[PDB]
């Protein structure tokens, strides 16, 4: 039974408690996660920025079967074209506006990659990818405000491919973190 995540703190054991079988229904998940309305207070320790690039802030190591993190986006900060690594991808928008571009799966010729679609992730809004979808890049376009975004990632996963615009030829990149639990982790 879905009820209101009072806090960041009861997501979470709500998150837990939706995790706790071996499958995942994202519809739930996703409506818990736009229910919580965002608190800033609640998540200040996480929203850990770097002045070059968005920074990924572990904020709970899951169960086993998924992580939650919150990703900070200075002015103009954005990703590579990527995939999630066969994960389920939820994008809980905290602060701030992002764009998400979608791209297909490049095929095997060398061929610049066509967005196949763009929107606007506003605040509070809860977005959701996962490989069969496609691929996507997310950027805080912003020149004034910094964007805070809360992901969880089912299962956990520390490895994705980055792809290149120009011809689709993906490289393996490994995804560090900027801090976890709140501590800076070098
Ligand atoms: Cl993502
Ligand atoms: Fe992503």
């Amino acid at each position: 039974e879905l009820l209101k995540p009072r806090t960041l703190a009861d997501l979470i054991r709500i998150l837990h408690e939706l995790f706790a079988g071996d499958e995942v229904n994202v519809e739930e998940v996703q409506a818990v996660l736009e229910a919580y309305e965002s608190n800033p207070a609640e998540w200040a320790l996480y929203a850990k920025f770097d002045q070059y690039r968005y920074t990924r802030n572990l904020v709970d190591q899951g169960n086993g079967k998924f992580n939650l993190m919150i990703l900070c986006w200075g002015e103009g900060h954005g990703s590579s074209i990527h995939d999630h690594t066969d994960s389920h991808a939820f994008l809980k928008l905290l602060q701030g506006n992002l764009k998400e571009t979608l791209f297909d799966w490049p095929d095997k010729k060398s061929n610049e990659m066509i967005k196949k679609s763009e929107r606007t992730l506003r605040e509070n809004q809860c977005a959701y990818i996962n490989d069969s979808i496609g691929l996507h890049r997310v950027e805080n376009v912003s020149h004034t405000e910094p964007a805070v975004s809360l992901h969880l990632y089912s299962p956990p996963f520390d490895t994705c491919h980055a792809f290149d615009q120009r011809t689709g030829h993906k490289n393996k990149v490994t995804m560090t973190f900027h801090s976890k639990f709140g501590i800076r982790t070098p």
